């Protein structure tokens, strides 16, 4: 889009997108919740160990770039963070549940095959088949909205090709 996400910025975005679907009872996320989601040993490639201050800096960056938004009010005053990335009242980025699951999984685990994404994105959206994941990836690369996923050159002896998100540039 307008702002290209760094490796750590894409992880913070991917965490808030994932937790909004998987754990709605803990959304919006506090600073500790974002930090914990960033450094999870599971559903994360690569596994990170970002400090609380680093996460807050990334949170501050994505807020002023209008990808996140601060929520406070009262209730222990602990400031929470929502996603302005997709499907807000404001912005023009509209992503279906199938495309949210695909985008979030690649944001958190990097380049993956449709077979991989069929398993690792079901947590956020169960695809009835692999034709759904295939149709989801094909859509996000065709929208005049912009190319959101690229399909990398297929590996030798691989059998399936890998796809990568384009919120952090070209590979
Ligand atoms: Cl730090």
């Amino acid at each position: 889009m307008k702002y290209q996400l760094s490796a750590t910025e894409a992880r913070v975005i991917g965490c808030l997108l994932e937790k909004q679907v998987t754990t709605p009872e803990q959304y919006p996320l506090s600073v500790n919740a974002v930090t914990m989601a960033c450094n999870q040993k599971t559903n994360r490639e690569p596994v990170m160990n970002l400090g609380e201050h680093e996460v807050q800096d990334i949170l501050d960056e994505l807020v002023k770039r209008h990808y996140l938004r601060t929520v406070s009010g009262f209730g222990n005053r602990v400031t929470k963070y929502e996603q302005r990335f997709c499907n807000s009242e404001f912005g023009d980025l509209k992503l279906s549940a199938a495309e949210v699951a695909v985008i979030t999984t690649l944001l958190l685990r990097g380049a993956q095959t449709p077979g991989e994404l069929r398993t690792r994105a079901s947590r956020m959206h169960e695809f009835a088949d692999m034709q759904e994941v295939e149709q989801t990836l094909d859509g996000l690369a065709t929208r005049e909205d912009g190319p959101y996923v690229v399909r990398l050159a297929r590996e030798p002896g691989k059998r399936e090709s890998r796809y990568m998100h384009l919120f952090s540039g070209e590979v």
